[PDB]
């Protein structure tokens, strides 16, 4: 069990102005840190948030939050549910600011909602310094879904934030699962993002910003555009037939164009990730993540995702046995076997 912990500098919350926190299971013989971020959509303006505050409010508000969780899937500090690291200190930061984890806006007399995102993050790492984090040699920040899609927009400031703290040898690192999307066309949200940025005043990488300049910062939610602008050592988990991807192009016995479509999803997907060399993108149809207690199973050519992350990690000491990057090439969802049920 993870234990919460409240944000002793209470003017960094949750979505209504209660104070954010994290979950947190020490392990006082292990030098490495796991800072897990929680997914699950977001909200674009005033009418979308308060629907979500009726029917989702732990996604906005810690004023119900138990005072402790069980860790699971790569959570886990059971050697037979986690092969990877599950010795190490383990953290689980809940999603609620509904923002991507992008936000840096308080509430205010012109703001019905606070949306922090990318500073509750900060202060997580700031408070953790004093409780042991100051002797890492890794610090992992992962995340699913909209957490994974958050790793990609902090791993970097997470990086310098600890440069300029006084901490140049913890190594950051990052693993984004299921939060790689394509801007494409439907079969039957850009612009969502697109307004959602500015009602949460949000943020993004600098040298991806600069890229792309002002007006045009949604392109950094995208993975295929931000991941090259980043420095640090990043691990991209994805289904080739992601079904929150499917959801959103409106695709629910399937006839020629439908099995084009799909096919040529899978295509473009793995198209994205040539030239990312630590990566792990099954041809399966799912939604599930990599904090399921059965997240072993699925392989690719051989090789489950524990072990590919494992071989990631000896590659920042090709390795015979050891592979990283693995992407399926068949076309179709469940052409793999060991696909999840
Ligand atoms: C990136 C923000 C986010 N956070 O959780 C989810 C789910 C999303 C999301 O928008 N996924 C998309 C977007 C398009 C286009 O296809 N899939
Ligand atoms: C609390 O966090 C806010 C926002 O990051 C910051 O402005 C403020 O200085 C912090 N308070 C303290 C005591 O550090």
């Amino acid at each position: 069990d993870l234990r919460l912990h409240l944000l002793l500098n209470t003017s960094v919350t949750c979505n209504d102005g209660s104070p954010a926190g994290y979950y947190l299971k020490e392990s006082r013989g292990s030098r490495r840190w796991l800072l897990f971020l929680e997914g699950g959509w977001y909200c674009f303006n005033r009418e979308n948030c308060d629907s979500r505050y009726d029917t989702m409010r732990r996604l906005m508000s810690s004023r119900d939050w138990p005072r402790t969780r069980t860790g699971t899937g790569i959570l886990s500090s059971q050697p037979e549910e986690n092969p990877y690291w599950w010795n190490a200190n383990m953290v689980f930061i809940p999603y609620c600011s509904s923002d991507v984890w992008s936000g840096a806006s308080s509430k205010s007399e012109k703001n019905e909602y606070a949306f922090m995102g990318a500073l509750i993050i900060q202060e997580v790492v700031r408070e953790l310094l004093g409780r042991g984090l100051s002797g890492a040699k890794v610090l992992l920040l992962a995340g699913s879904s909209a957490g994974g899609t958050g790793v990609l927009l902090n791993v970097d400031r997470v990086a310098e934030q600890l440069e300029k703290l006084g901490y140049p040898a913890i190594q950051v690192r990052g693993l984004a699962d299921s939060g790689w999307f394509l801007d494409n066309k439907q079969y039957r949200p850009t612009e969502a993002i697109r307004r959602g940025i500015r009602y949460w005043n949000g943020v993004v990488p600098e040298r991806c910003r600069r890229q792309f300049q002002e007006g045009e910062e949604w392109n950094c939610f995208f993975g295929y555009k931000v991941y090259p602008t980043l420095r640090s050592p990043v691990f991209v988990v994805q289904w080739l037939f992601d079904e929150a991807q499917l959801t959103v192009d409106n695709v629910h016995p399937v006839q020629e164009g439908l099995r084009l479509y799909i096919q040529n999803l899978g295509r473009e997907l793995r198209h994205t990730l040539k030239d990312v060399p630590a990566s792990f993108a099954p041809a399966c149809l799912s939604h599930e993540i990599i904090i399921r207690s059965h997240w072993t199973d699925v392989q690719v050519k051989g090789t489950s995702l524990p072990r590919a992350l494992h071989c990631w990690d000896r590659s920042l000491h090709p390795l015979k046995g050891c592979p990283v990057h693995l992407v399926d090439s068949c076309p179709w969802p469940h052409c793999n076997p060991s696909c999840p049920t």
